């Protein structure tokens, strides 16, 4: 009876975990002891009264004799010991899973305990969480016994301990921080529609407002744009661009292509690609340093952005027709049809939907597959031909001697 109360207090004082988890653990220990004795045939349930501590064990809804119940309670409480703790830790893991699994995408804070190159262990005080390399903001310094916060990436239960994976590199981290820093966002006045992030470098934010007379970007900017930079400094100097969200790609895409200016926006649904026309002087700015700009603009919009000028597009259309005409089974009319729909290289043709290629050229299943195989081969040959020329230009290292 009260022998159970002695145990639940002893573990609670030692292992430093609350009684309710311990009670559940002891119950599962009694239950397992009851399963082994009575067998798997009868349905078994166990309950321990919290106040008194007296175990209630039922088999198929029926109580069990005090005799056999005494054998069960003495087969557990007696040291043999760590098996019960395995049930208690299993209960703790189940509880911590329930709480943290609902917290996915949400900011959690803690202190750094151990730091290796591969991962960082953070103590949030209920349990130890790990921050892996992939989820880290590059070059950041996190030392033992220091305050740190991040978003919960995922929660899994594997061993008899709960695994909580964090991220400072996830887009959701920026989204949360913006909600905290900008009162218009946490008051729901301004909404964050879309987000595109390269962690530690640049993040594009598309926002909108229910009120049409309200400028959503200007609301986020505020006076000096200080609140936006505050989030950026928390990310280690990550650049944050806030733009205006729109349901039309004729609006949203030029907005996402900022600072660069856009002439024409062409939609190519079959390739899932938006073709953006940009003048020569704006070409470098449109792409970005390593191509960061368009890359982020693509994530933000949800399409594939291909930036070209008008002159090099006209050149691209002419060559694409001649190239596609080389393939037997591709008529000049069908070749022009592909180019008109946004297909330029052989890479684009190889990834075409067979069904769509059949309708456009009035082709059978066999004829469609054959064409695709040509595009695959030709794309592959073009790539290795470029590598050839690239390698033979590297053969000019003999210009030393």
């Amino acid at each position: 009876g009260n022998e159970v109360l002695r145990i639940v207090d002893s573990i609670h004082r030692d292992k430093s975990i609350d009684k309710e988890i311990v009670f559940e653990g002891v119950e599962q220990a009694i239950l397992s002891a009851a399963r082994k004795h009575f067998g798997e045939e009868e349905v078994i349930e166990v309950h321990i009264d919290r106040t008194s501590g007296q175990p209630m064990v039922k088999t198929n809804g029926r109580e069990i004799d005090r005799d056999e119940l005494g054998d069960i309670l003495g087969r557990i409480s007696a040291q043999t010991k760590q098996v019960m703790i395995q049930k208690i830790r299993e209960a703790e893991r189940d509880t911590l899973f329930d709480e943290y699994a609902q917290l996915r995408g949400q900011i959690v804070s803690g202190t750094v305990t151990r730091n290796e190159g591969s991962a960082i262990t953070v103590n949030i005080g209920k349990a130890e969480a790990i921050l892996p390399r992939s989820e880290m903001i590059p070059g950041e310094s996190h030392r033992p016994n220091e305050r740190i916060r991040a978003v919960v990436l995922e929660v899994k239960k594997m061993g008899p301990r709960v695994r909580v994976v964090l991220s400072r590199a996830h887009p959701d981290f920026v989204r949360r921080l913006l909600e905290l820093e900008i009162p218009e966002v946490n008051e729901r006045i301004i909404e964050i529609r879309s987000l595109a992030r390269e962690a530690g470098y640049r993040t594009k934010v598309a926002v909108s407002c229910a009120d049409s007379n309200i400028d959503p970007v200007g609301a986020c900017v505020g006076v000096r744009g200080a609140r936006i930079r505050n989030v950026g400094e928390e990310l280690g100097g990550e650049r944050i661009e806030v733009v205006r969200w729109n349901d039309s790609l004729q609006v949203l895409v030029p907005n996402a292509m900022q600072p660069s200016e856009v002439e024409d926006v062409i939609l190519c649904p079959m390739l899932g690609r938006v073709l953006v026309l940009v003048r020569d002087d704006q070409l470098s700015l449109a792409i970005g340093k390593r191509g960061q700009n368009v890359r982020l603009a693509s994530k933000l919009v949800g399409w594939d952005i291909d930036v070209m000028t008008r002159e090099e597009l006209d050149q691209q259309l002419d060559q694409a027709v001649v190239a596609y005409s080389q393939i037997p089974g591709v008529s000049e009319e069908l070749a022009e049809g592909l180019v008109s729909q946004g297909f330029l290289s052989f890479e684009d043709l190889s990834v075409i939907e067979p069904d769509e290629l059949m309708e456009m050229g009035s082709l059978t299943q066999e004829q469609a597959d054959v064409i695709v195989e040509y595009a695959e081969r030709e794309s592959e040959r073009i790539e290795k031909e470029q590598d050839l020329r690239r390698a033979t230009e590297k053969a000019e290292r003999q210009s030393q001697e």
